[PDB]
C-alpha cells in the first residue's frame, strides 16, 4: 500500500549511502519519508548522481529539502539536475542512519 | 494490525502549524503506538493547541503521560489537558523539521 | 499485501529492573530489504545496559553490517550488540530517562 523508491548512491570517493523514498497515504493527508543509511563517515557534503524517480521524490518537499537527524549529526539533503547533495552539520565519523518526513493535506 | 492511524494538522494562536499523525499497531502480545511530528516553522516557545478529541485520547495513553520527542534541532515534550496540546521544547528552534515518539506495552 | 516479513517484539531487563521494550522488524522493498531496531524505555540508564535475549532477536542483532546498531535516543546515543544471546547497549552519557528511538539497514 505504502509506495517506495530504494537504491544506493555513491560518491568520487566510494561513500555509498542507501536511500528509501515512501509515500503513504492518511486520508486527507500524505506523508513522504526519505530514510537514509551509510556505514561510511563523512569530511563533507555527500554528493551523487540519484535517480530521476528519486529525484523527483527530493524536490517535492515544502522546503525544496530534507533536514534529517543522524545520531551524530544534521545533514540537509537536496537535488539539482539529478545531482544529490547532502551537506552536514559537523564532519560524521559515522553516519548511521535517519529519517525526515512530512505531511501535507 | 495497524489498529489506527489518524492525522491532523495543528495550529497555535500566532500561525505556527504542525502536522501530526497518531498510528497504533499490534505485535503480538504488544501494542506500540507512534506519535509523528512536522512542522516547517519556527518555535520561539511553548506550542499550545487545540487538538481533536480522537488526537487528545490518543496522547493522554501514554505510560510517561507524555511524549518525549526529538526533532533534528532539538527536543519536545508533547502532552494534552482538555484537548489542549502542549509541546514544550528544550531551546529555540529556527526550525521544526520532523520527528518520531513511541512507546511498546504488553 | 504487506511489506512486512518479520515483525518481534519482547522486553528485556536487566539485574537492576531497567526495562527496555525493542521491535525487531524486517521490510522488503524490491531489490532492497530494510531490517530496523526500535528501543523504548521510560528508564533511565546510568552505564551499559545488559540483559539477556531471545534466540530470534539475537540472530536479528547479530545480521547487521557492522555488527552491532548505532541508535539515537533523545538525550543521548547508544550502541546495541548481542553476544552469546546477551544483549549490551552501551551510551554516550548517563541518561535521566532514555525514550525511544530507531536504528536501521538496508541492503541489497
Amino acid at each position: 500500500t505504502s509506495l517506495d523508491i530504494a537504491e544506493e548512491l555513491q560518491n568520487d570517493k566510494g561513500v555509498s549511502f542507501a536511500f528509501q523514498a515512501r509515500e503513504e497515504e492518511l486520508g486527507a493527508f500524505t506523508k513522504r519519508t526519505l530514510f537514509a543509511y551509510s556505514g561510511d563517515g563523512l569530511t563533507g557534503p555527500f554528493k551523487a548522481p540519484a535517480s530521476a524517480e528519486l529525484s523527483s521524490f527530493l524536490t517535492a518537499h515544502p522546503k525544496g529539502r530534507w533536514l534529517i537527524a543522524f545520531p551524530l549529526g544534521t545533514g540537509i539533503v537536496s537535488v539539482d539536475e539529478g545531482i544529490m547533495t547532502m551537506e552536514i552539520s559537523r564532519s560524521l565519523p559515522e553516519v548511521g542512519s535517519g529519517s525526515s518526513f512530512y505531511l501535507t493535506e
